[PDB]
């Protein structure tokens, strides 16, 4: 169980810095000598494609995944047509920002039929995945915790991910490893190792005692309970060898300068994951 | 499709009324007419255990559930065996207030080893059974929300409950289903047929958007997101006809008088549950 020697496998997902716009973030990556860098959609739009483009291009920074795809769950279906048309252009945005993988969170159950709301996940997750494999970029569902069932998404474990998954080929749709949303399952690296192969991603953070906020209770690692080491020890077992990004949701951290906060990353991400 | 006609089945549990004391319950599920009540073990310590039995047999309550047994995971060894003394305690307690099943809650991983906690648990119920047995009470493992992983059990999904539970017979060890705790599960159905001929207990409520407190945030029936009327038609198909709990954590519903809160029970468990 020995340590990494480099960060050339760290990535920085927007949102641990989320004060920061996205040149801010790159300026701070380059600072600190982070070489993978993971993009959300908002403030790409805030900065602009062809700009955002050039920032992360000139700064030598390599794209992880972009953030978010998804949402599919609509009321009705032109609200649905809507949403995958979203998806299309989410599609676009990280086709030409060299994005390895195109995260996805499905979005929650309009009414109380969730059953349904994973069907249309499944349909649209389908249909998506031609334009997805024509430009180049492969989809990854990140199954979420099962708190944010209601709120963020439908896809609560990773055997679920997986299943999703499963009905197309690697090279169109994987999964997305985030230790907090899966930590708690019991079947937690029996999954992991039928999901291998077909991990897109890693993300690491840390499960905080109490927790702060639901839609805000991550923290960063070593601070938590999580056995992040066996983990992603698992994980690369797996035959993952790609970027890991560590994303966090804190306002403590969030208030933060960046400066600090990825100092922290590094170290801890060096000791701990 | 269908309703109750009785309120027969219905019970309360103490812990929706945490303002009022046993005697209180009692008498407010006396004046409501509500047949079945649900003890908590520390409000019995508090009026002590043959006061406890008098004040419910000359009610003419019949008692669903004793909570809640548990909490094995500990430090070391001479602790775990005061904890198993303590479950031994409160297998004496059920037996002699003739509770129908004993709730088990597990208990949290006292440092980050999960699944040790998790073996833990197996061994404590594998002891604890025959001096069960001995004395007519059946335990009840009850799996809860994966966010409560970290904090009061380590059993976070119905499919585990039931592996545990599988080992022993449905007159030894059964699985408790909280609508609360499982009703994300995306083999939700599946594991409730699966649990078949050894589900002990129903308890009901509502998963409210959004959370008002992580430990406190139920509600009560036909005010969240939960398909109520389908879960407890799967788990009646699946042959339980003994009481329907409801269990509600919450301070919005513990400020008001009891009588308006067993009154909205009863109203909303015909009308919803
Ligand atoms: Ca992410
Ligand atoms: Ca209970
Ligand atoms: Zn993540
Ligand atoms: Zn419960």
């Amino acid at each position: 169980m020995e340590r990494f020697t480099n960060i050339d496998r760290l990535s920085l997902n927007q949102i641990t810095t989320n004060s920061w716009s996205l040149r801010e973030a790159a300026e701070g990556c380059v600072r600190a000598e982070i070489p993978w860098i993971a993009l959300w959609r908002n403030k790409v739009e805030e900065a602009g494609l062809a700009e955002s483009k050039r920032i992360v291009r000139d700064a030598g920074l390599k794209v992880s995944s972009l953030c978010r795809g998804g949402m599919f769950p609509a009321a009705t279906a032109a609200e649905r047509a809507a949403r995958i048309d979203d998806n299309r252009r989410a599609i676009d945005e990280a086709a030409e920002l060299e994005a390895e993988v195109l995260v996805l969170v499905c979005g929650p159950a309009p009414d109380r039929d969730i059953d349904g709301a994973r069907q249309m996940v499944e349909v649209a997750i389908h249909e998506l995945v031609p334009y997805a494999q024509e430009r180049g970029v492969t989809l990854g569902i990140e199954p979420l915790h099962p708190m944010y069932a209601a709120e963020r998404s439908v896809i609560s474990t990773l055997a679920q991910a997986t299943t999703i998954a499963e009905r197309f080929t690697p090279q169109q749709v994987g999964v997305v490893v985030d230790v907090f949303h899966v930590w708690w399952d019991p079947e937690l690296y029996k999954q992991i190792a039928r999901a291998s192969g077909r991990i897109l991603g890693f993300h690491v953070s840390d499960w905080i005692v109490p927790t702060p906020d639901m839609l805000l209770g991550r923290g960063m690692m070593g601070d938590g309970v999580i056995e992040l080491n066996r983990i992603r020890q698992a994980v690369e077992a797996a035959g993952y060898r790609g970027p890991i990004e560590v994303e966090i949701f804190n306002q403590a951290i969030w208030d933060r300068p960046g400066d600090e906060v990825l100092a922290e990353m590094k170290a801890r991400y060096l000791e701990h994951v």
